[PDB]
C-alpha cells in the first residue's frame, strides 16, 4: 500500500504516455469535446523491488490491487474521469506495466481570431500527488506517443498530438516539480464556408452596385435599401455559424465594412439626386461614372488591407 | 465463480444475439436513438461441465448468480446500460440459456449526402473481457437473428438488422480476437418533405422569372428583390429540417445555384434597362426574347448535372 | 418472504387500480407528461392465509414489510418510479390491501393528423414478474376505477380514464399472461387557436385579392409579392405552435394551397399586364372580371375537399 | 423514537410556521421559483414528556436526534427538500423547539389573463404522515409567521405571505385532517413595459392611418403593406415577453384587433381608389374624410369595451 | 474530534483566506460562474494544544483527520462544494494550518444599468456553524489576501478581489457574528460593441433622413418605412446580445426614442406633402430646410440629457 521507500535517496520517475481511440462532439458554443484513450503508465522502480522475483515459478506476474499505484487527476475536466484497468504486469527489477481506458470531458478555449481559417490547440493537463519526502516527478516515453489510431475528427484534421513540453506549474509556489502538457494541434476546412456565408453576401452586396448605371431615384433607393434588408436578414440566417465573442475578428471587420458601404451608397445616391434636380446634370453624371470604378477597387483594397492585418 | 478451465484446450466460444422490442427518439441534431430489446447468450461448456446432472431429480434446472457468466459492455453507449435478468436455466452437457431485456442510448453518426433521399445505418458494437488463457471469441446465432416484433420508427422504415460480420477491432494491437457489428439499415419517407421544402422553393423562383415579360424597370426590380427577400426568409423558416454540416451537400448545392441565379436575374435586367435607355431597343428586346427560354433550360441541366453527380 | 404455494391449483390473481390525484406538463415536442396517482392491489389468497387469524385479538391487522407483495413496473417511463408505502392492512381469509402514492414520466405519443381539432389517448402499461409455477394473472375492479378527482389539464379537457382492456403481450412468445392498458381519453380546447393562427392567415391572403379591382402594374406587383412576404414571416412567427412531423396534416395541407394561390395570382397578373400591353383591353378586362369570382369559389371548394379528406 | 402514546385522549397538535429568507428565480416560461427560508416545529406534549426534568442539573436541555420529530413533505416540489437541523431544545412540560433550513423547487402555476397588470399568488403545501391513533393536526402560530427578512424578487414585489387558511384535504376520502395553505401574494411591475411593447406597436399602427391624408394610390398601398410588415417582424421581436397559452388574454385580442384595423384600412384604401377609377371623386372624398375621424374612434371605444371586459 | 474547550474564557477566532486559481463561465444569461481557489484557515489555539510537542522528535508535526477542522459552507452555491484536502500541519503552540482546493458555481446577480459601460461585483459568502459556547468569530489576513494568479477573465477585467468587510448577518435575529464578504471587482472591454451594435443602428437612422432633401413622396415613403423594417430587423438580430430585464436601462431608452424618431419623420413627410397639395409649396420648403437642422441637433441634445441621466 505505502510508496517505495526513498532507498535510492533519488525522487522516483513515472514515464507515461496516452493513446488515442476516439474524439469527437468538439462544439464551438460550449468550447466541449470528449477523448476516449488508454493512458499507459511506467516504474523508476530499480535500485529495489517489493516483488523481485526473476525465476521461472512466477513468469510474467501480476499484481493485485493491493500494490500501490500513482494518483493523477485532469485540472480540466469537470467531475471525475471514469476509467476501468485492464491490465497489470510485474517485470523483473520492478517496472511494472498499468494501462487502462478512460473517458473525459475537456474544457479548453478556442481563438476566433481567423474563424473559417483557424487552427486551434486542443490542450490535456494531469498532476500527481506527492507523498512523503521523495518527488514523483513525470517523465514522457515517446514509443506510447499516441494517436496512429485512424481516428478522425469531423469538420477538422490533425497533424500533430504531444508536442512534449513540461511547463513549470504555479500555484502559490506550491510543491510541485511541473505540469505535463499534451497539446493536440488542428485545422479546420474551410472549402463548405465559401459557398455557403461568403459568396451569397458578396453577391448582395453587388447587386446593390447596379444602381451607378441607372438615373431613376424611386428604382434606386428600392434597390439600396431592400439590399440592405436582405443583408440584414441573411445575416440573421447565418448567426449561428458566426461566433459571438467579446473581441474583434476579421467577419465581424467585413460585415461593418458592408454597413458603411452600404450608407455610402445612400449617400451617393441622394447626392446625384440633389445634383440632377438642381439643374447640374454634367456634375451628377460625371460622379456616377466616377464612382462606377471607385467602389469595387476601394472594396479590394480595402479586403487586401484587412487580410494582411488579420494574419500577420 | 472462476469461468470454466482451459480443459478443451480451444477457446470458449459463447453464440449471443439480439431482439428487438421498441426504438424511438432518432433525432437528427445529436445523432441519438435509443434501443430496448432482449439479449441471449450461449455456451461451449460441452467438455466438461460445473452441472452435468442429467437425472430426474431436477428437471431443467436454473443456476442461481453465483455461477460464472461472461461480461460485455457497449463501446458507443455513454455511462452505463440498465440490465434485469430475467431466465438462467442449465441444460444436460452445460450450454446454459441466459436472457434480459436492456436499455441503452448508442452513439451513430449520420451522413446527410442525400439527405431527402438518405439511407443510414446504425451501429452497435460490443466486446468481452478475456479471463485467463482460453479466449471468449464470439459468434452469432441466426434463429435468434432479432426484429420481427414489429417495432416501428417513425418517419423511417427497416430493411434489415443484422447483416452480422466480425470485423478485426484494432487497439494498439491488443490480444481480442474481433468485435461483433450489429448495423440497423433504415431508409427515409421522402413524399412529406416535397410539398413543405422543395415545391415552395422553386415557386418563389418561378416568381421571379415573370420579370422577362414586363418592359417597367422599377416593376422588375420590386419583383426581383422582393423575391430575393422571400427566398431569404422561407430559408431561415426552414432552417431547422435542413441540415447544419461541416461538408458539401445536395440542398445547400441548390441553394446556392438559387442565388446564383437570382444574382444573373438582376445583371439581366440592369442590362436590359440600359439598353433600352441609350436606344437600343432591338438588342434589348432580343436579349430579353432569349433569356425567357435560356433560364428554365439552363436550371434544368443544372438539375440534371446535380442529380447524376449527387448520386452516382 | 416466498410467494403462496399453489394449494388452490390456479394462478394467482390480483386486482389492481389507480387513482389519479394530478396530471400536468403535457408538452407537445417531447410527447411528455407527469402522473401522480394512488395506486391499490388486491389477491385471490383464500384458499389459504399465513395469516388467517379471525379472532379479537388482533382487530384490522396490519402486515409488516416482511411478507411477500407483487412486484409491478411500467414499460413506458424512463429511469424509475418513486413510490412511498402508506397503508398495509391483512382481513380474515387473506385479501390484503396495498395502496401507496406515486410518480412517473409516462412516454406516449401523440398523432398530429388533425392538429386544432385533435383527439389523443395517453397510454399506461405494466406488467408482474411471475415466480415458481403459479402465474400472477392481473384483472381490474371497477370500484376503483379512478379519476373523480377534479384533477383538470390545461389546454384540454377528460372523458374517459380506463376503458379497461387486457390486450395480448407478445415479446418472442414468452410466458405472459397479458399486459393491463390504461387509455386516458383527452380533447383539445380549439377555440383559442381561431383567433390566433387561422383568422390573420385568411386576412393575409384576403389582402393579396385585391389586385383584381386595379388596373395598376406597380401596384398589384408590391401588393402580391409583399403578401407573401408577411405570409412567410407570420409562419415563421407561429412556427411553435405548429407541430413538425414526418406525414402529411391539415394545416401543411393549407399552407401548401395558399402557397400555390399566391403564384396563380402572381401568373394572373402578370398575364394581364402582359394582354394590356398589346393593346388586347377587352381579353384582360374579361380575364380580370372572371377571376374576382373564381377565385374566393375555387378556394372554399378546395377547402371543403380537403375538410372531407382529412376528417373522414 | 416511538411518538408519545395518546395519553392525553386528544390528537397531538403541531403548531409550525415558516420564515423566508431569499426568494429568486421566477421565471414565467417553467411555473418555478426557488425558496430558501426557515422552518419552526411546536408541540402539545403537555400531558406528559419522555423529558420532564425542570431542576437545574440540566438547564436548557436540547435532544439528540433519537427522539421522535415529525415527518413532513412538500406536495408540490419535485424531488426532496434538503435540510440541515440546527436548534433541538426541551423546555419543561414537554413543548420542544426545532428549527432548520431548507431548500425547494416549488410548482406553482400562473394565470396570465391581464400579463402586463396581474396579480399572482406563490402556493406552499406540506402534510404529515399520521401514526398510531392519535392525529398529528396541524395549527398556525402568529407569532413566526414569516418574511419580514427585507427579501426583494426582481421585477415584482410583495404584498403578504401566509393569510393563512386550513383547507380540508381530499384524497379518496382518506384519514387526514387538513392541509396547510401558504400564500404568497405578489404584484408585477408594469412600468417597464410601457416603452418596450405598447408604445412601438401604437406607433407603428397610427404610421399606417396617414395614408387618409394622401390620394396616391401606390404611396397607400405600400405605406399599408409594409406597415403590416413591420408589425409582424414586431411581433416576432417581442414574443419571448408574450406568454405562450391555451386561452384567451388580453395582448392577444389587442393583437387580433390590430390585424382586423390592417384588413379594414386596406379594403378603404381599395375602395377609395375604386370609385376615384369610376369617375365619382365626391364620394371617395366624403369616404377618406369620415374614415379620418372615424378610425381612432372606433379603435379607443374598442380599447375601452376590453379594458372593462378583461378587468371587471 | 471536540472543537478547544473554552478555557481562555474568549471565543476561538479562525483566520480564514482564499486564493484564486481559474474562473470562467461569467454567462449573462443565468448570472452564474464557475471559480477554483484554494481556501487556507488558521487557529487560535495558543491558551492550550492537544499536541503541544515543542521538541525534536517530531518535526513539522501533522495532524490526521481524527482532529477538529472546521465547518464552513457558501450560502450562494447550490448543491454542495467538492473539496480535496492537501495539506494539514502543526506548529508549536497550536496554530494548525490547513489547505485544499475547492469548485463551486456561485449565485451572484447582476445590474444593467449601464450594460455596454457597466462594472460589476461578484460577492462570494461564507459562514462557520458554532459548537458549545464559545463562539468560531472570523477574521481576514491580508498575506493571503489572494488572486495574483495570472488568472484572466475573457471579457472583463479584474481590479480588486477583497475589500474586506464583515457584514452583520441577520436571519431572525439568530446568534452569528457576522459573515464574512468576498467582492471581486470587474469591468467590461466595451471597444468590441462599438463596431457591432451601435455604429449599424446610427448608419440606418441616418440613412431614413435623407428623406429631407428629396421632394418625390413615393421615394420618401419607401426610404422611412423600409428603413423602420431594417431597424426592427437588426433588434432582432442583436438581441442575444442586450439583456433581458424588467427594469429600464439605457440601451432600452436609446431604442424607443429611435423609434419616436421614426414617427416623427413619418408625420414630418405627410404633413409636407399635404402643404405641397394644397399649393402651398413655400411652408412646405421652409418646414423641409428647418428639420433639416432641426432633427440632428434635437438628436444630439436628447443623447446628452439620457447620458447625464443615466451616468450621474
Ligand atoms: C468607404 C466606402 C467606399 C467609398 C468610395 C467613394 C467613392 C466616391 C467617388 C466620388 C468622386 C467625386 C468627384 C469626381 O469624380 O468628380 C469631381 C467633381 C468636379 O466638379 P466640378 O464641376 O469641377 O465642380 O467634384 C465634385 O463634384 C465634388 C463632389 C463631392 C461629393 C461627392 C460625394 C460622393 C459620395 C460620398
Ligand atoms: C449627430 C450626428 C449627425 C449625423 C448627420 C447625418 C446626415 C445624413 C444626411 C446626409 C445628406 C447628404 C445629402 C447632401 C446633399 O445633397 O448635398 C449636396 C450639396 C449640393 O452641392 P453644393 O456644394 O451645396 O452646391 C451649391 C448649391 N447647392 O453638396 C454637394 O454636392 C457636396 C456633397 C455634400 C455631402 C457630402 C457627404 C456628407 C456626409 C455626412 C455624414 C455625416 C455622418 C458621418
Ligand atoms: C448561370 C445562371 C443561368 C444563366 C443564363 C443566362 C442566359 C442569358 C442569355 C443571353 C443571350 C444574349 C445574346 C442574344 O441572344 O442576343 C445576341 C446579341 C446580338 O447583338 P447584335 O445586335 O448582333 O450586336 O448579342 C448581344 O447583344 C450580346 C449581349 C451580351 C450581354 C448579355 C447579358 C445577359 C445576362 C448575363
Ligand atoms: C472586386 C469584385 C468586383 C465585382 C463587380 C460587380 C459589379 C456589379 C455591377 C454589374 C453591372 C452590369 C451592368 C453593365 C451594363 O449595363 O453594361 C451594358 C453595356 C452596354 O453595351 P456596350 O457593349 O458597352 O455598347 C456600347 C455602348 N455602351 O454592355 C453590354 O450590354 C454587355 C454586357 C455587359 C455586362 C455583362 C455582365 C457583367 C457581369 C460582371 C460580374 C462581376 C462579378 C462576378
Ligand atoms: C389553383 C388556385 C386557383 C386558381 C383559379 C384560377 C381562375 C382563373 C380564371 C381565368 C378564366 C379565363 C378565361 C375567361 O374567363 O375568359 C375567356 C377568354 C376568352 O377569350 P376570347 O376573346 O374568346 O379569345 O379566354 C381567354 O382569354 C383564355 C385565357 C387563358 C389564360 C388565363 C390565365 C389565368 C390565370 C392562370
Ligand atoms: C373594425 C375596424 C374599424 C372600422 C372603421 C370603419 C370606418 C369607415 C367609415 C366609412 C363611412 C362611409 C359612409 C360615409 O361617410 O359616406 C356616406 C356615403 C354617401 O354616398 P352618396 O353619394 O349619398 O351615395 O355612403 C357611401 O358612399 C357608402 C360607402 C360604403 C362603403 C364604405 C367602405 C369603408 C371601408 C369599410
Ligand atoms: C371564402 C371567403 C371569401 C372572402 C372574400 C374576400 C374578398 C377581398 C376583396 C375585397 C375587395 C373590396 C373592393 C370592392 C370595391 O371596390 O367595390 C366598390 C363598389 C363600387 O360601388 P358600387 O356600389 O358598385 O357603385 C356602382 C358602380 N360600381 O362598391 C362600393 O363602393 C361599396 C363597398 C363594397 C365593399 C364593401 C366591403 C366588402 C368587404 C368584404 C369582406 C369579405 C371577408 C369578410
Ligand atoms: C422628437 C423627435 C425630434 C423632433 C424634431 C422636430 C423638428 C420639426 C421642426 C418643424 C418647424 C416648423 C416651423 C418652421 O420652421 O416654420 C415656421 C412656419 C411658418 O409658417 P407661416 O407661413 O408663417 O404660417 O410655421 C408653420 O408652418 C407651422 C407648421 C407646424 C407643423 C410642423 C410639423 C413638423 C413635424 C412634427
Ligand atoms: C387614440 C389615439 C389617436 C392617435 C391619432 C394618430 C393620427 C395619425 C395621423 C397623423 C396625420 C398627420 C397629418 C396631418 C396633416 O397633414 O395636417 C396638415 C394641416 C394643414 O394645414 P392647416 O393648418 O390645416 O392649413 C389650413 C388648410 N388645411 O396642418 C398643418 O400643416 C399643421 C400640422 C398638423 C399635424 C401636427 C402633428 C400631429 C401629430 C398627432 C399625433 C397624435 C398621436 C400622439
Amino acid at each position: 500500500v505505502s510508496p517505495p521507500p526513498p532507498i535510492a535517496d533519488e525522487p522516483l520517475t513515472v514515464n507515461t504516455g496516452i493513446y488515442l481511440i476516439e474524439c469527437y462532439s468538439l462544439d464551438d458554443k460550449a468550447e466541449t469535446f470528449k477523448v476516449n484513450a488508454f493512458l499507459s503508465l511506467s516504474w523508476k522502480d530499480r535500485r529495489l523491488a517489493f516483488d523481485p522475483v526473476r525465476s521461472g515459478v512466477r513468469v510474467k506476474t501480476y499484481e493485485p490491487e493491493a500494490i500501490w499505484i500513482p494518483e493523477i487527476r485532469f485540472v480540466n475536466v469537470e467531475n471525475a474521469r471514469d476509467a476501468d484497468v485492464v491490465d497489470i504486469s510485474v517485470s523483473p527489477d520492478g517496472t511494472v506495466q498499468y494501462l487502462e481506458r478512460f473517458s473525459a470531458r475537456v474544457l479548453s478555449p478556442l481563438d476566433f481570431r481567423r474563424y473559417p481559417f483557424d487552427s486551434q490547440t486542443l490542450h490535456i493537463y494531469l498532476i500527481v500527488r506527492s507523498v512523503d519526502t521523495r518527488n514523483i516527478v513525470l517523465a514522457v516515453d515517446l514509443e506510447k506517443v499516441g494517436k496512429n489510431d485512424d481516428v478522425f475528427l469531423t469538420g477538422w484534421d490533425i497533424e500533430s498530438f504531444t508536442a512534449v513540453v513540461k511547463p513549470a506549474n504555479f500555484a502559490l509556489e506550491d510543491r510541485l516539480e511541473s505540469k505535463l502538457d499534451y497539446q493536440l494541434r488542428i485545422s479546420r476546412q474551410y472549402f463548405s464556408y465559401i459557398p455557403n456565408i461568403i459568396l451569397p453576401m458578396l453577391f448582395i452586396l453587388f447587386i446593390s452596385w447596379t444602381a451607378f448605371w441607372s438615373t431613376s431615384y424611386e428604382a434606386n433607393v428600392t434597390l439600396v435599401v431592400s439590399t440592405l434588408i436582405a443583408h440584414i436578414a441573411f445575416n440573421i440566417l447565418v448567426e449561428t455559424n458566426l461566433p459571438k465573442t467579446p473581441y474583434m475578428t476579421y467577419t465581424g471587420a467585413i460585415i461593418f465594412m458592408i454597413y458603411l458601404f452600404y450608407f455610402v451608397a445612400v449617400i451617393e445616391v441622394t447626392v446625384q439626386h440633389y445634383l440632377k434636380v438642381e439643374s447640374q446634370p454634367a456634375r451628377a453624371a460625371s460622379i456616377t461614372r466616377a464612382s462606377r470604378i471607385a467602389f469595387p477597387v476601394v472594396f479590394l483594397l480595402a479586403n487586401i488591407i484587412l487580410a494582411f492585418l488579420f494574419f500577420g
